[PDB]
């Protein structure tokens, strides 16, 4: 296409997008498709000659959207949110067009510099300690963008195990890094995200999930008791992943207790705040951040609740030297971010993050978190009022968990009945013996009418199953 | 604050600004004149409480962003390998970003998984890869997944090799620890291989040994056979070879037809890093370097280099998806088990838009033109007797230097860097300091090549009289 044609088709894609996002409630949230559905819809080989633009654009409705799960639907209530927004779209449009890479400062200074300043903005917005800021005069730390929390949590564990292997290597400089790795043990709550076990599997570091209390929170006592048992077995505690906003029921590990134990015992403390981190924009949700000063690293996803489209992960370290010795065989104004991550190439993700922060400003991002939380509090009060249902865990943010009283099958059957029309998207989880519906408030545009309408579909399905 | 009608106006503004930026990119200084830390004093120290205006945000792009940008889309960018955007790539990702679905499982958004499965089959065929790399071929146990980098794909290939080999070592030592067993393992690559190969060694705690190469910087079967015998003799267990098609430094090619049979005989995982040259395999005439590909356990290359898909977009194919998934599962296609992270985005839309918008024949004509512009550059260096060309140009990379010591070449670069009208990075084969000249932009012309050669000539004319 000529530049003149791109200006038309760009306008055409903007108008399509504005309509799509504005009218998304009218879509079936989950597609009715079977695995393998799309192959008979596409040619077996790429086209030799150009397909016309009208044909490609036509295929968006004709063959992409019928298989999409509309994550931007207010009726999406599975997993955790992943929100886009207008500013976010416009930010990536520029980055995609410059298409620079920032493996080093030199390879595109703006890509590193904007990211450094904005991660400092964001650490401040969250109430993170000063020792995570690139520009605090005493800091050894800073923030870098990653693609996922999964990888951020893997990088934290690779930094923890390399650091502690290098310490142990000075008493045993004949011992193999990999042989010393065999003694290490890492811990997390038994509520931790699968990415914590996946980091263990990738790194061949032994990973132990610890029991939790009545609020599904990991406590000081359980970490301390595990550390004592494993040390007396000759294992070397190296790492804890403390989760602020667990996937299942959005519980919070007890940082004021886990922090001191990790510092005393020499364990790298890594905070998975994937979802809940966005809440820390608001002062009144910072209670769960108590003990943050003991963390060696912290990660959360703006790409969940903060209205930046995926990919966008915040990761902070207290000690960037420990991070870089993980990733470079030889171990605060500017840096080469290739030494803070797994790959070489990295793109200009800071543009969309910057635009979102600037376009909303901090107050409206706070208002968004408070609104989302009130919509979940509203949803909760509708469940709580209906004596067929029960709430087996506390709602702290935008996630309500509930179930029909009696056997699991009643809850299974309400889920199946709702899956027939797919007017909302729900996914079952389990907490102990209990099957539960997770209800995640998602879209920044969710209203109390959306909430009531989804509650009434759930109630109509419960009425069906109970009669 | 921003409303739907504001989005529609500012989306136009951004479409117009992108079009003007890419059409006029030759007029900018490819390399910015800034020092580390320049941006901090130009930005508030804190995020704004109230919304900044769209005039201020947009204003800031030329005012404080562009002065710190390396213009990777300039025909005058000649460092690294290319990383090319294209109109159709832009339009595809606009869609993906608005839908903003995640594809960790089939179920989390079917279209994210299926369009990727089908498009990776297209791409495998366009590259002339074996049918054992296709999702939908009857005798295939393998397939293609998109990744973010060659770096991560190479790491995944090493993680799957070492996991496979450790599960096998545990048949005979069922008490030994997975990590203890990993201590015995050894992995190979060219001494020309990319830093991501050593970096995968660092991350996995797997011993890496870099082998010597021939006159043409090519890793030969004889080197690999030697290392293997010496290492087993040491009680080490060979496990992985990464062969490079298109080395970073001089765009050399490892000898696949010798390396393959050895990995197949010795049970070593053979991973192909064709990050840059992979694109040239769209053209049947460049596939001589591919010969021996039937032996590979995996292959990666970057459409995000030369094929006009904006970054990120890496193709990764495995012969054996079960080996790949055992790496990442504690035990419908769920791509979460083919990758490190959980979440993944709908990158297949931009890839499909590019392949459909250009068609194979125009992608093919882009690779040929790019190669013809490097040929033209090579013929300008070749007629000037102050310069030597110490490796063969196979594709869009030409390496050269001033004849005489390294001080001469180094000073020519230091001179060219003063105006930044083209971007060059020093590299080195052996002791010999060279200039890398990469053809980048798909809009590159004979005029652009001559203009760039003339500025390298002027800097050489100057350095040589001093
Ligand atoms: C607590 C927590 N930790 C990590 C992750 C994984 O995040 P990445 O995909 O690695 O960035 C999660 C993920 N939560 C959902 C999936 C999802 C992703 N975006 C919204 N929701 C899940 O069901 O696992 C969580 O919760
Ligand atoms: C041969 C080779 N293999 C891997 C990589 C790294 O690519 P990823 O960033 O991991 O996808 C490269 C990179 N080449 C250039 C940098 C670059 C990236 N895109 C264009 N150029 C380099 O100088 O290393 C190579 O070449």
């Amino acid at each position: 296409m000529e530049p003149e044609e791109y200006r038309e088709r760009g306008r055409e894609m903007v108008d399509y997008i504005c309509q799509y996002l504005s009218t998304v409630r009218e879509r079936r949230v989950t597609p009715d498709v079977q695995p393998g559905y799309l192959r008979a819809q596409l040619p077996e080989s790429a086209p030799e000659d150009p397909d016309s633009w009208d044909s490609i654009f036509g295929d968006i409705e004709r063959i992409i959207m019928p298989g999409v799960v509309h994550w931007q639907s207010p009726h999406m209530h599975a997993y955790y949110p992943a929100l886009t927004s207008w500013p976010s779209l416009l930010g990536d449009m520029l980055a995609d067009a410059i298409n620079c890479l920032g493996f080093t400062w030199a390879s595109s200074p703006a890509c590193t510099e904007l990211e450094m300043n904005v991660m400092d903005w964001l650490a401040k917005m969250l109430g993170l300690p000063e020792h995570f800021l690139h520009h605090h005069p005493s800091s050894q730390g800073g923030g870098v963008l990653q693609s996922t929390v999964s990888e951020s949590t893997l990088i934290a564990l690779l930094a923890a195990r390399k650091n502690k292997i290098l310490e142990m290597k000075t008493s045993e400089p004949d011992a193999d890094e990999s042989s010393l790795n065999a003694r290490l043990v890492a811990y997390a709550s038994d509520q931790a995200h699968s990415s914590v076990e996946k980091a263990g599997l990738i790194s061949l570091v032994k990973m132990k999930f610890l029991p939790v209390d009545d609020n599904f929170s990991l406590r000081g006592e359980a970490l301390q008791k595990a550390i004592e048992e494993d040390k007396q077995r000759g294992l070397v505690p190296v790492f804890v992943c403390a989760t602020l906003g667990t996937t299942g029921v959005c519980a919070f590990d007890c940082l004021s207790e886990l922090g001191p134990i990790c510092a005393r015992e020499g364990l790298w403390l890594h905070i998975d705040a994937a979802y809940a981190g966005t809440a820390f924009l608001c002062p009144e949700f910072r209670g769960f951040l108590k003990g943050i000063e003991y963390a060696d690293s912290f990660t959360f996803n703006p790409s969940k609740w903060m209205m930046v489209h995926f990919d966008c992960t915040g990761f902070w370290v207290k000690d960037k030297y420990k991070l870089q010795q993980t990733f470079s065989v030889n171990p605060g104004v500017a840096t080469d971010f290739m030494h803070w991550q797994i790959p070489l190439s990295r793109r200009f993700r800071s543009v969309k993050l910057w635009f979102v922060i600037r376009s909303f400003g901090v107050k409206n991002l706070q208002a968004h978190v408070r609104h989302g939380t009130e919509m979940a509090k509203y949803f909760e009060s509708l469940v709580r009022n209906d004596p067929s249902f029960e709430i087996p865990a506390k709602r702290h943010l935008g996630l309500v968990v509930f179930r029909l009283k009696g056997p699991n099958s009643l809850t299974e059957n309400v889920l199946k009945e709702i899956a027939k029309a797919g007017r909302l998207f729900l996914i079952p989880a389990t907490i102990q013996d209990k099957l539960i519906i997770r209800f995640t408030v998602t879209s920044q545009f969710t209203t109390r009418d959306d909430i009531l309408r989804d509650w009434n579909l759930i109630r109509d399905a419960a009425t069906l199953i109970l009669s």
